[PDB]
């Protein structure tokens, strides 16, 4: 890439060029950390200096530099990154069908559904969300919440090269602002759910829905729009709609929704025929997922019969759900979720009501550094839905855990049985103990995570499911 390129294709995002048309690039960086040499650096709204020794052969700026540097002075660093991005590895997109998905909630989840129901169905790509990243064959399982624009197009370009026809990826509404997945143009387009409350929320609500269509902007005029039935009109665009849900007029149709420990089974009305659709996932929240996905799926002629056969293998996604199958070997059943919201709370609770003949008990605390407020009413949630609320200490990261503790206790109805105690370990070691014949231990607000963070700097290990495991190891043993 000659700086000749760049000026050449993305002229009129760039105020002033400063810069010989000569100055191959080699690659491009948004950290200094990150810096190789030859790397175009973007400096984001002094280091400037640091950065050029370190190897930089230019560097893209927002406002006059004035200093002995090649210089690229843009309308929109930010923008301008993602642009620049997609040229340097070069549309790693034309060649792969591309999925981008958002909404609310089940972005996760949804996104997993296709990557697992397309290698499933056969077929070879790539995934990347906040909880898991495949980068091709690998699972380069590692910190993808501060993906920016370059990370991701660089990870299509493994794709492409490494020869998938597909990448799903994750749209985070915090993403949409980054604008990191600007230069992308995407084959599908799902958009889950939208919440009306103040969950995942900017400004007033048609900001925050607004925000959540421009993703379909950023879709090829080749491909599709596939949306949640509620939102139908909303659509301000003009392409291909698919609509799915539970009104009578949505192009997919899902209907008897039946969630029990084997799994959501539920029963979709595709526009050409209709079928059982068995997913392994607990959750009736997992039927709006499947559908999205067997929907944008098929609107590519993949049979619908074998699509919906694809999702018998998938068994949700760790951390989410996760059942402790076995702990049925002492006489209980329990759940991991990782549940940080009043809202998820509620869900999970609901889901393990309906799907639990017995009694329910949980197990949670709340992160450090979170909205403070919302804390007592996540008690709130669990002192109603719950049988017993155990209340134990979470990631106080920076936070005094007992000024934690303090701000959740106002939440619980004092009236109900309700239990404190401030080691994770015994918390969870107390409610295997106190809980029946095939009761319902449920612990939240954790997940997958490895790591329980009480400082700032300084963590020790604690895998929520696993210590379960090891517990219940050493209680059979005697
Ligand atoms: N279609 C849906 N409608 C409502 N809630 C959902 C849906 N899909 C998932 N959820 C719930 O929202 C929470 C977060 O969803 P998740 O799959 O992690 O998407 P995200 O990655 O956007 O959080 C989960 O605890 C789950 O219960
Ligand atoms: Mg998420």
């Amino acid at each position: 890439m000659n700086i000749s390129t760049i000026v050449s294709n993305l002229k009129d995002l760039i105020l002033e060029v400063r810069a010989p048309y000569d100055l191959e690039i080699t690659g491009v960086s948004n950290h200094s950390s990150k810096v190789k040499k030859g790397d175009l650096f973007i400096c984001r709204r002094e280091i400037i200096p640091e950065v050029m020794e370190k190897g930089a052969v230019a560097v893209v700026v927002e406002r006059e530099i004035d200093l002995d540097f090649p210089y690229i002075q843009v309308f929109d660093s930010r923008y301008f990154e993602a642009k620049v991005a997609s040229l340097f590895f070069e549309d790693p997109w034309k060649d792969v069908l591309t999925f981008g998905v958002t909404g609310t909630n089940g972005k996760t989840t949804t996104t997993m559904m296709i990557y697992h129901m397309l290698t499933s169905l056969g077929e070879r790509g790539s995934v990347l969300t906040t909880a898991v990243k495949r980068i091709l064959g690998n699972s380069y399982y590692d910190d993808i919440t501060t993906p920016d624009a370059i990370t991701i197009l660089s990870a299509m370009k493994e794709n492409r090269e490494g020869g998938g026809k597909f990448f799903a990826l994750e749209v985070s509404s915090h993403a949409l602002v980054q604008q990191r997945v600007e230069g992308v143009r995407f084959d599908v387009g799902i958009f889950t759910n939208i919440s009306r409350d103040h969950l995942d929320f900017h400004g007033t609500f048609e900001n925050y829905l607004k925000a959540k269509l421009h993703l379909f902007d950023l879709l090829k005029d080749d491909g599709v729009a596939v949306l949640n039935e509620s939102l139908a009109d909303a659509f301000n665009r003009k392409s291909r709609k698919i609509t799915f849900g539970t009104s009578k007029n949505a192009d997919y149709r899902l209907g008897n929704i039946e969630v029990s420990w084997e799994g959501t089974q539920f029963v979709l009305e595709t526009p050409d025929g209709l079928l059982k659709v068995f997913t392994r996932a607990i959750g009736d929240f997992n039927a709006y997922n499947a559908a999205a996905a067997i929907a944008a799926l098929h609107q590519l002629g993949y049979d619908p019969k074998d699509l919906a056969s694809s999702l018998e293998t998938f068994t949700g996604v760790e951390g989410r759900f996760e059942v402790v199958r076995g702990a049925k070997k002492i006489g209980l059943n329990v759940v991991v979720d990782f549940a940080h919201s009043p809202d998820a709370l509620e869900k999970l609770l609901k889901n393990v009501r309906k799907i639990s003949q017995g009694r329910v008990i949980v197990v949670f605390g709340a992160g450090g550094n979170s909205d403070r407020g919302k804390r007592p009413m996540m008690s709130e949630v669990a002192s109603k839905l719950a049988d017993v609320v155990i209340l134990t200490t979470d990631d106080p990261r920076g936070e005094d855990p007992e000024q934690i503790m303090e701000d959740l206790i106002k939440g619980i109805d004092k009236r109900k049985p309700y239990l404190v105690l401030f080691d994770r370990r015994e918390a969870i070691e107390t409610a295997l103990t106190i809980a029946n014949r095939g009761d319902s231990v449920v612990i939240a607000g954790r997940g997958h995570e490895r790591y329980q963070i009480i400082d700032e700097e300084k963590k020790v290990p604690f895998q929520d499911r696993e210590v379960v495991e090891e517990i219940i190891r050493d209680k059979l043993k005697g």
